[PDB]
């Protein structure tokens, strides 16, 4: 057939042909990425006389839908007058174009995710992780003022990106994501290696499952694995448990889908129901980290800002954005505050 006069291909998506001109302004170069929303192209703008990252959303209502409600939050963002917002990829302009809303970008680098298969997962330095840490930690501060009270709701190493090859400044990409504070509309939320326990649970939830996946994502970066790899809600629970141990019974008292991970036996406390995992929290950050052997897989041995003091600030900080308790597990303000960060 013909789809949009032949510009859109069978699936509402615009096909990218490079060296195009639009609009007397963008050179269309090549596409650096894909996903259901649509396509993200780079770009040169011949009037700002830059490079630019253009997110093509695809032909089509729905996905028109989710992009205007993206637009609002960064356009919401960019009111702020803080420098606290440059940790969030600034939303240039944008445009209707041939039947396709087009926001314009900021050019950015690699995400952390091409980041890890560059190390052959064996992940960054701890050096590294913190400045990823205190960056992202911010970025977070940032969500949390309280007009804004934005949840990014699918943080992982693909949504943050670099500003540059050569800097370790970073930025966190795609808010067609969000899942807003307020009245709960979505349950199934968030990558599931990053998917926080009140989120697996069916409980209420806030902005406290951004600092979850954060303390994945960087035990994750440092070691090149993810922490939880979860085939599977079940086995995602079961993995978390091995680090953990069991959930506080007060939390899986209140939890909906407590019947779906867990048992509660004759004497009032909660059991793994059955389905290979080692014991309730024996599985220990303290081990996996490596804080006493050297690093991960003792491959940091003797590295500068590696000392046994050192990884037990990490350790610290990390263990306080995976507390089971969304009320007490860390917030942005007193993440920043963490010695992990004092020079
Ligand atoms: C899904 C999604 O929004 N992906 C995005 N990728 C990039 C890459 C850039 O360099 C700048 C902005 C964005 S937004």
């Amino acid at each position: 057939k013909v789809y949009n006069d032949g510009y859109d291909d069978d699936n509402y998506d615009y096909i990218v042909k490079n060296g195009e001109k639009w609009m007397d302004r963008y050179e269309i170069d090549s596409l650096i990425g894909k996903g259901s929303f649509g396509q993200v192209v780079k770009a040169y703008d011949r009037v700002e006389q830059e490079w630019v990252a253009i997110k093509i959303i695809k032909n089509k209502k729905a996905f028109l839908n989710q992009a205007q409600i993206e637009v609002r939050l960064l356009e919401l963002m960019n009111k702020h007058d803080t420098e606290m917002k440059y940790y969030i990829v600034h939303l240039k302009r944008h445009f209707m174009f041939r039947n396709h809303l087009c926001l314009v970008f900021e050019m950015l680098s690699y995400n952390l995710y091409d980041l890890l298969r560059n190390t052959n997962f064996r992940g960054v330095s701890l050096n590294l992780t913190r400045k990823f840490a205190q960056q992202m930690c911010t970025a977070l501060l940032f969500l949390a003022t309280p007009e804004l009270s934005i949840i990014h709701c699918d943080l992982k190493p693909e949504n943050i990106l670099l500003c540059n090859p050569k800097r370790s400044a970073i930025k966190i990409v795609d808010f067609g994501s969000s899942c807003q504070l307020g009245q709960r509309i979505y349950q199934y939320i968030q990558s599931r290696f990053y998917r926080s326990p009140e989120v697996l649970l069916g409980m209420p939830y806030d902005l406290a499952i951004d600092m979850w996946s954060l303390g994945c994502i960087l035990v994750e970066m440092h070691t090149g694995e993810p922490l939880f790899s979860g085939a599977n809600e079940v086995d995602q629970m079961n993995k978390i448990v091995e680090v953990l141990g069991i959930p506080p019974a007060h939390i899986l008292d209140q939890a909906p889908k407590a019947r779906k991970f867990f048992e509660k036996l004759p004497d009032g406390t909660w059991n793994l129901k059955k389905t290979e995992y080692k014991p309730p929290g024996t599985r220990k950050l303290h081990n996996i980290l490596g804080v006493e052997t050297g690093g991960p897989g003792g491959r940091r041995a003797g590295e500068s800002g590696h000392t046994v003091a050192d990884y037990l600030k990490f350790k610290d900080l990390i263990l306080r954005m995976l507390d089971y308790d969304p009320k007490t597990r860390i917030q942005p303000y007193y993440a920043l505050q963490h010695s992990f960060f004092k020079k």
